[PDB]
């Protein structure tokens, strides 16, 4: 089978939602942390990082980066890509919106902060009022326990990812999608899912002060 | 077979891309043009946007919102996204990076006048010390007139698309890469792609200045 080798600093960025996928798809993996400015340095000197830079898993004999690419890849071989042209449409525009938000968030611990309040009162408001919506809309929808195709997808793990960063942010704001919470309830209980979210997993911790300072040497 | 209907402001911006696969793929397409405040109220009012947000193609019965969900879809229906698994991989990880230099320069018109000068400088650098010679070296490694499969896919459209983008940022940037600049050639040749280039298509100017001020008031 081989263990997929994924390069990456010691934290969620571009690679957790890689890992995610990865331990929901029940395949172990290993993964080389880079710690140093000199560890960077020396793997980009392989000359394996595509663009000089990292997400970067080497599987199947490729070293593949860019995090999109990467999952992309992981979807299909593990069959989390739905079943048809059309599924993988919605599964697509489905992540996507799932990355913004994510993101969208991220920022908030990276901003001058002078404007941190603004930003976050923003994020609130799109979470809740654009966000969670549109994926409560989606289950309302049709029902069924998996967002789409009725089979569990990568989206499916997506959207929980981005739920557990949502309860970081700001809990209550999940108070008022009862198929999301339910949703989320049922997705966290999947054997491969639940075990990555146990404590001692390769699941890195959110950032911010602590780690704020260690980025100011590397990431 | 019905023509795609794509939403989006009289700009390149996001949709752009997507213009350039759709005539790759010789497919006729509509558009509607955002060009009040209203037109996009009265577009988000509808519920057709997902995510409230553009670009968004009608296509096939749905109302496909997101940049990538959008060309991934427009990919796998004309065939121009390779043959299997590990083509889209390469394709994948080759178009993001496409993306990413893209979106670089994009800034370049639209950040902080103090600072113009030095990001310009660092998207010179990274364009012809980190992408160029990435591409390049996947064209010198098989001698191939394709970047992946020895077949027409969408990096070879959105490759294209960066060089051009690359060529109005700084011409001098792409002389010394010749297997890129035979590419340029090669596939502005194509029939589809020469038309769409030919004056008088749906392949939107370059901003600045002029489109800052018409910005300014929607975008
Ligand atoms: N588009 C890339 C972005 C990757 C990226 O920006 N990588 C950064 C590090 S981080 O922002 O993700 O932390 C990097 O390797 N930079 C080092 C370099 O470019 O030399 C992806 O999604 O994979
Ligand atoms: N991730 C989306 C981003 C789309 C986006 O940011 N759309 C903006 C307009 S633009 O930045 O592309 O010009 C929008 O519709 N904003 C309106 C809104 O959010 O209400 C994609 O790639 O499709």
């Amino acid at each position: 089978s081989g263990k997929p080798v994924l390069h990456y600093f010691n934290a969620r960025g571009r690679m957790e939602c890689i890992r995610f996928l990865l331990a929901a798809a029940g395949v172990e993996f290993d993964e080389k942390f880079i710690q140093s400015p000199e560890d960077l340095e020396k793997l980009k000197k392989d000359g394996n990082l595509m663009f000089d830079q990292v997400p970067m898993v080497e599987i199947d004999g490729m070293k593949l980066a860019q995090t999109r690419a990467i999952l992309n890849y992981i979807a299909t071989k593990y069959d989390l890509y739905g079943k048809d042209m059309k599924e993988r449409a919605l599964i697509d525009m489905y992540s996507e919106g799932i990355l913004d938000l994510t993101e969208m968030i991220m920022q908030l611990v990276i901003c001058p902060p002078d404007q941190k309040e603004a930003k976050t009162a923003l994020a609130k408001d799109r979470t809740k009022n654009r966000y969670l919506p549109a994926f409560e809309k989606v289950l309302k929808s049709h029902g069924q326990d998996y967002l789409v195709g009725n089979k569990l997808t990568r989206v499916d793990i997506h959207l929980l990812e981005l739920l557990l960063y949502v309860e970081e942010f700001d809990a209550s704001l999940l108070t008022s999608f009862p198929l999301l919470k339910a949703f989320k309830s049922r997705i966290s209980s999947l054997p491969n899912v639940k075990k990555f979210l146990q404590p001692g997993s390769q699941r890195k911790l959110p950032m911010d002060a602590k780690q704020i300072e260690e980025a100011r040497k590397i990431f």
